[PDB]
């Protein structure tokens, strides 16, 4: 909504350094961010989440299940969001592939603590239903 450029000086040096492929010559650019942001808008998510670790994490969780229920046009985004989050979590990568791994490992670790199911999520609110319509 404000300013013209979002990428920083040092941060950019890392993004522009990352290559779209492991052995290719193409690197990440604003072009890829746009196509990604536009998707979040139509999909139903926010765009400001692309500039926040906590935000990008909320997006990956949505595109996660979209993999087994989407096509290349979808996988591309998922592989793009995994790169943005890293930049926010202070993770140095080399190629889209390497970045995808760093993220995956971080997810499997969080989805591997269901051997107890502790009291984390608050219970249903105390709804007192008495009577009917007026």
């Amino acid at each position: 909504g404000a300013r013209n450029s979002v990428l920083r000086g040092k941060k950019a040096d890392e993004l522009e350094r990352i290559r779209l492929r492991p052995g290719g010559k193409k690197k990440y650019r604003l072009k890829h961010i746009v196509w990604a942001a536009n998707k979040l808008d139509r999909f139903g998510l926010a765009e400001s989440l692309l500039e926040s670790k906590e935000g990008c994490q909320k997006i990956l969780t949505v595109l996660d299940p979209m993999v087994p229920t989407g096509s290349e046009n979808l996988k591309s985004l998922f592989n793009t969001v995994c790169v943005i989050w890293c930049i926010h979590a202070e993770e140095k990568v080399k190629d889209t592939e390497g970045a995808k791994q760093i993220v995956r490992r971080h997810l499997v670790a969080e989805t591997g603590t269901a051997e107890k199911m502790p009291s984390t999520s608050r219970p249903t609110a105390p709804s007192s239903e008495k009577g009917g319509n007026y």
